[PDB]
């Protein structure tokens, strides 16, 4: 049974403000020499084609691992820091296989807090997998939802404002809102001030002003259809939800 023996260290992956990241090798039976990423420390086993997957958790005196899918593929920032800025069809691509997972975790009543272009990693195919869920009971301050700066409360709703956020850095490089400080910017987000990029599509201006509403009740995504209005959207009309799905969909992005 379980031990932390049972994996060798490879390298430090890294560390956030939750824990630290190591890139690992199990080396015993019956997938020994398989590669994993062990997270060393609130619901965390999830299963779906677009949510990390955990494979084992032990507790060691002191700390809790947790073994998890080894993404190859680097995260979303890593990619927009090189590429500054993606095409609507990545980001169309990218997005919405973010909103299958997401709509997930919020069947299972998981609020993804910590959604970012940093927690969005690549497999080795290019598909995508959120990393850093489970929260049901609780940051980045560019991505706080305006009800969530307010601390009027922090839903679901919260998440596709969140989204809103990521598909507006991915498509222009920059932040909806952002001020020379954190306060600064809390003000801005809370004004809800925007001022949309021109290159950026007439169905791509649409949902984002659909996601930037300041009221979490007139917010896209807040039922009835709940995450069917997003997927219903215009701007996935080219995107069969069925074989994204089965990641029948080939990424635009390869690594
Ligand atoms: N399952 C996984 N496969 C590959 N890399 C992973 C991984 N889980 C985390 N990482 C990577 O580990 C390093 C740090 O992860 P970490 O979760 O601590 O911080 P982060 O950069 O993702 C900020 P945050 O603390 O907000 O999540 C990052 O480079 C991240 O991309
Ligand atoms: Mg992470």
């Amino acid at each position: 049974k379980a031990d932390p023996s049972h994996f060798e260290l490879l390298k430090v992956l890294g560390q956030g403000s939750f824990g630290k990241v190591f890139l690992v090798r199990k080396v015993t039976r019956p997938d020994s020499g398989h590669l994993y990423a062990m997270k060393v420390l609130i619901l965390a086993d999830v299963n779906h084609p677009f949510v990390v997957k955990l494979h084992y958790a032990f507790q060691t005196e002191g700390k809790l691992y947790l073994i998890l899918d080894f993404l190859r593929g680097g995260d979303l920032f890593t990619r927009l820091s090189k590429e500054v800025m993606f095409t609507e069809e990545d980001v169309k691509f990218y997005l919405a296989e973010l909103a299958l997972g997401l709509d997930h975790l919020h069947s299972l009543g998981i609020i993804y807090r910590d959604l970012k272009p940093e927690n969005i990693l690549l497999d080795e195919e290019g598909h995508i997998k959120l990393t850093d869920f489970g929260l049901s009971k609780e940051g980045t301050v560019e991505y706080m939802a305006p009800e969530v700066v307010n601390r009027q409360g922090h839903s679901h709703s919260a998440d596709w404002w969140s989204y809103g956020v990521l598909m507006f850095e991915m498509l222009t490089g920059s932040l909806p809102f952002q001020g020379k400080d954190r306060k600064e910017t809390m003000t801005l987000i809370l004004k809800a001030k925007l001022g949309m990029p021109q290159f950026l599509s007439t169905e791509a201006q649409s949902l984002l002003r659909a996601l930037f509403k300041r009221n979490p009740a007139n917010r896209l995504g807040s039922g009835p259809d709940g995450a069917e209005e997003i997927k219903r959207h215009v701007f996935y009309s080219t995107i069969d939800w069925n074989k994204l799905y089965r990641r029948e969909i080939k990424p635009p992005f390869k690594p």
